[PDB]
């Protein structure tokens, strides 16, 4: 089955889900010097308040905090957006050291690791019709760099060692995803894919410019969980990021200089 493997990892991708070639993939890198500087791109609205988390999961390849997506109120919408996406999950992508984790990367530089916030199109029903369409998702990617400690992260810190192994899942109500937000909203933003088999362009990326801070003992309760099911041998969750793919002349835009 896929994975981040020297034998399943993303080199080997392209044979079962041949899109892993194609002219939309991501991550990328941003290259600060070639992103444009957009002045027509709006503010960013992410709208949190209402969300209403479920249960968090090790599925195997991330961990993920899923969300009831049947109504309104956990929003994303504005940017470069034109429709409004509900949030269905949250996972992050980290390294097997502090110095890389991030699948998308600034001027080459990588980050310790990266938030993705999975937003799904409001005109297409549901998730599973929305990664169908080119505009089915908005993916919210936020930087993790080490410092102080990110205290609306700790719930999560503290959970994961109840989900160490793939398929153990833990309730995970009344988390609130604001606290996983930098105070700056400015981004740079491209059309792209999900980073994950089977790597559907589906994905508007929104990429925040303000990393959030987490300190190294935060970070550190990532680097613990398994890949592997229990009781088989001991595979940690670690490198489970995807490198940077080619932007084919796609344009990144920035909502600042
Ligand atoms: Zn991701």
């Amino acid at each position: 089955h896929w994975g981040y493997g020297k034998h399943n990892g993303p080199e080997h991708w392209h044979k079962d889900f041949p899109i892993a070639k194609g002219e939309r993939q991501s991550p990328v890198d941003i290259d600060t010097h070639t992103a444009k500087y957009d002045p027509s791109l709006k503010p960013l609205s992410v709208s949190y308040d209402q969300a209403t988390s479920l249960r968090i999961l090790n599925n195997g390849h991330a961990f993920n905090v899923e969300f009831d997506d049947s109504q309104d109120k956990a929003v994303l919408k504005g940017g470069p957006l034109d429709g409004t996406y509900r949030l269905i999950q949250f996972h992050f992508h980290w390294g097997s050291l502090d110095g890389q984790g991030s699948e998308h990367t600034v001027d080459k530089k990588k980050y310790a690791a990266e938030l993705h916030l999975v937003h799904w199109n409001t005109k297409y029903g549901d998730f599973g019709k929305a990664v169908q369409q080119p505009d089915g998702l908005a993916v919210l990617g936020i930087f993790l760099k080490v410092g102080s400690a990110k205290p609306g992260l700790q719930k999560v810190v503290d959970v994961l060692d109840s989900i160490k192994t793939k398929g153990k899942s833990a309730d995970f109500t009344n988390f609130d995803p604001r606290g996983l937000l930098p105070e700056s909203l400015d981004y740079w933003t491209y059309p792209g894919s999900l980073t994950t088999p089977p790597l559907l362009e589906c994905v508007t990326w929104i990429v925040l410019k303000e990393p959030i801070s987490v300190s190294s003992e935060q970070v550190l309760k990532f680097r613990k969980l398994n890949f592997n099911g229990e009781g088989e041998p001991e595979e940690l969750m670690v490198d489970n990021w995807r490198p940077a793919q080619p932007l084919k002349n796609r344009q990144i835009k920035a909502s600042f200089k």
